[PDB]
């Protein structure tokens, strides 16, 4: 299937060259598969979801994105026009309030929730989650990532935006995770992504379209931003057999655009994220 004007991410993440605006996938689109969205939440009445997502949880006064950021990722992963998996289901875990923070302890409560969430959902293709978050390096944080993935779930999780090593940062310096940093249009590293040993990935996080609350749409940046077209990829690629949750972060390397990023410091990964579709 081809999409006009995409999104460039949409498109990067199906092309082997930066510049096209086409995104190409196969039109199983990541159904039968499901993506959780732990952040603000996600205005599922938005028409660009189709009735495909839905709150699941909230650790506040209302499960609604008073926000918009979580809305965007999960637009990201699964809207019509501006996600990568077309026809996935997409779950929202409000772990952050309307500010757009969280504490930590609660934070760790959303993760183990998706754990035994997942046996309360039908996903036969697989899960994932998708976590637009972080703050300061914590055990107690990246375990509760590490036994999320444990428990079959595909963690994607954002690399971060202080332009340092992730490994001061959590839940992505959590070895068994994927953790995601980002790029740019032009194929520079973003110029906040962090790096480091730790990253598994880069995926388009400079200057993304996607859903946004209120029924609209806007242009935001960050490792947000590319995490969840890694989600969105890995539940696509389960969807089609090729790879299942405990291998998709490997898978995604292994397949990705290799040594066409700028900017990527000594010892960090030189990988985006790509779907090898072929028409």
């Amino acid at each position: 299937a081809a999409q006009t004007n995409a999104p460039w991410g949409l498109a990067r993440i199906s092309s082997t060259s930066p510049g096209t605006s086409t995104y190409y996938y196969d039109e199983s689109a990541g159904q039968g598969s499901c993506v959780y969205v732990i952040d603000t939440g996600i205005e599922a009445s938005h028409p660009e979801f189709e009735g495909r997502a839905q709150m699941v949880k909230t650790y506040y006064y209302s499960s609604r994105d008073g926000n918009g950021h979580g809305t965007h990722c999960a637009g990201t992963v699964g809207s019509r026009t501006y996600g990568v998996a077309k026809k996935t289901q997409l779950f929202g875990v409000k772990v952050l309030d309307d500010n757009g923070s969280g504490q930590y302890s609660t934070i760790i409560a959303g993760m183990d929730f998706v754990a035994s969430d997942k046996n309360n959902r039908n996903c036969p293709k697989g899960v994932v989650a998708s976590l637009s978050l972080g703050g300061g390096y914590s055990s107690s944080v990246n375990s509760a990532a590490a036994r999320l993935q444990s428990s079959g779930v595909m963690v994607a999780v954002a690399a971060g935006n202080n332009n340092a090593d992730a490994r001061n940062y959590s839940p992505a310096s959590e070895p068994s995770v994927c953790t995601v940093g980002a790029s740019d249009r032009y194929d520079r590293r973003s110029s906040f992504s962090n790096y480091g040993s730790v990253l598994d990935i880069f995926g388009p996080g400079t200057d993304i379209l996607s859903t946004w609350i209120g029924g609209s749409t806007r242009s935001i940046s960050g490792t947000s931003m590319a995490t969840p077209h890694v989600a969105g990829l890995a539940a696509y690629l389960m969807t089609l057999g090729k790879t299942t949750a405990a291998s998709a972060c490997r898978y995604i390397a292994d397949t990705a655009n290799k040594g066409d990023l700028s900017n990527i410091p000594f010892g960090t990964v030189n990988l985006l994220a790509y779907n090898n579709y072929q028409a």
